[PDB]
């Protein structure tokens, strides 16, 4: 839209209230006309049709039980989006302010949402699996780290690369989580991953065999299945990621924590300036290994973690 910017005001799934950047004009659309090239949301419908029509609100107050993916779904990728910037220095997924689109109430009840590579998808979750996937923002992240995943590594989703993709996912999906310090928990959509038991979460990083996830590299899952075990084997990761951030003794193994501000770069220099799309989890170890000393030399205390944390989790 060409429109002029203004500030609404909406709920969440979880209701919070949030002040969101919206474009007046006939209307106020959901476009975000302050980062990047924008940052649009569309109402899907409950349909497939993508990316549906530009969200639009008559009074810009969306507090109404149809907004609240909207919203949650909005506010959430401006503040990824200020983290990409805001720490990584880098501006939208692309690299240079591309305009992230969103698309809720896409489909009745779909328990999930995802990078369909031109834009991040939201469900309303079925209401017994999941409430709206926009409720949670360890789920915007994720999905939309899958995307500057895209656009700087490509790694294959498929077997282990695959595995990689999603735990960079997991990986800055929880470092946005403490960014906007909301509950920050090293857990994957306790807060919108089933409402009938809260207390939960559909995976983990601090210990993902508690949600049949592996915490090792003997117990890879092969199978086709899963496409190799993407949303599975990422637990490897997952714990890597985080036992570096955070320390302790995996099967035996004494790691030492170096905060979750020193996690971040080191996966996102390696994200964007060392991964392949085949990239199995041993060069991964290289990546984070090289990345490393790059950013506090070789004699550093991170270089030596980092091979700590994947000597924990059976990668060399
Ligand atoms: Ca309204
Ligand atoms: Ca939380
Ligand atoms: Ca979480
Ligand atoms: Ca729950
Ligand atoms: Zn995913």
């Amino acid at each position: 839209i060409t429109g002029t910017s203004t500030v609404g005001v909406g709920r969440g799934v979880l209701g919070d209230q949030k002040n969101i950047n919206t474009t007046y004009s006939t209307y106020y659309y959901l476009q975000d006309n302050t980062r990047g090239n924008g940052i649009f949301t569309y109402d899907a419908k409950y349909r497939t049709t993508l990316p549906g029509s530009l969200w639009a609100d008559a009074d810009n107050q969306f507090f109404a039980s149809y907004d609240a993916p909207a919203v949650d779904a909005h506010y959430y990728a401006g503040v990824t989006y200020d983290y990409y910037k805001n720490v990584h220095n880098r501006l939208s997924y692309d690299g240079n302010n591309a305009a992230i689109r969103s698309s809720v109430h896409y489909s009745q009840g779909y328990n999930n949402a995802f990078w369909n590579g031109s834009q991040m998808v939201y469900g309303d979750g079925d209401g017994q699996t999941f409430i709206p996937l926009s409720g949670g923002i360890d789920v915007v992240a994720h999905e939309l780290t899958h995307a500057v995943t895209d656009y700087t590594a490509g790694l294959i989703y498929q077997n282990e690369s695959g595995a990689i993709n999603e735990a960079i996912s997991d990986i800055f999906g929880t470092l946005v989580e403490f960014y906007a310090n909301k509950n920050p928990d090293w857990e994957i959509g306790e807060d919108v991953y089933t409402p009938g038991i809260s207390g939960d979460s559909l995976r983990s990083m601090s210990d993902p065999a508690k949600y049949g996830d592996p915490d090792h590299y003997s117990k890879r899952y092969t199978g086709t299945q899963d496409n190799g075990g993407v949303h599975i084997n990422s637990g490897i990761i997952n714990k890597a990621a985080y036992l570096i951030s955070q320390g302790g003794t995996h099967y035996g193994v004494s790691v030492v924590g170096i905060g979750r501000d020193k996690l971040g770069k080191i996966f996102y220099r390696a994200l964007t300036q060392y991964l392949t799309p085949t990239s199995n989890f041993s060069q991964l170890r290289a990546a984070a290994v090289q990345s490393a000393t790059d950013l506090y030399g070789s004699t550093s205390q991170e270089v030596a973690s980092v091979k700590q944390a994947f000597d924990a989790v059976g990668v060399k």
